[PDB]
DNA sequence: AAAAACACACACCCA
DNA sequence: TGGGTGTGTGTTTTT
């Protein structure tokens, strides 16, 4: 087993909070909480991983859709989508 | 193309 | 309270 960090950063070089995951499918996803401006609109991230010698930036936004169904209580109702789209993974060795 | 990431083995995994 | 498909372990999809 191994668990791999990432450091999501902003835009002006300012970098938010701390993930403590592994998989980049489930870490992008949650870069995807942005929030800037709503369903169109392009968006680019760039979480810094820590762990391994690679930088981490993707695309990514977010579209309100759902309804309450049959979702955890603590998050239920709707949620905007958040699409990983990955942009280029950099490698370093 | 070669590093970087994903496929089910199981069912997990945090406020 | 279970989303949505994680981790684990090998390699696969990535890049």
């Amino acid at each position: 087993s191994n668990t791999r960090n990432f450091v999501l950063r902003d835009e002006d070089g300012n970098e938010h909070g701390v993930f403590t995951g592994k998989q980049p499918r489930q870490a992008a996803l949650k870069a995807a909480n942005r929030g800037s401006g709503t369903k169109a609109n392009p968006d680019i991230i760039r979480l810094r991983e820590r762990g391994t010698k690679k930088v981490h930036v993707f695309k990514a936004w977010k579209e309100i859709v759902d309804a309450p169904k049959n979702r955890p209580a603590w998050m239920p109702e709707k949620i905007s989508k958040p699409f990983v789209k990955k942009e280029r993974i950099e490698k370093l060795e």
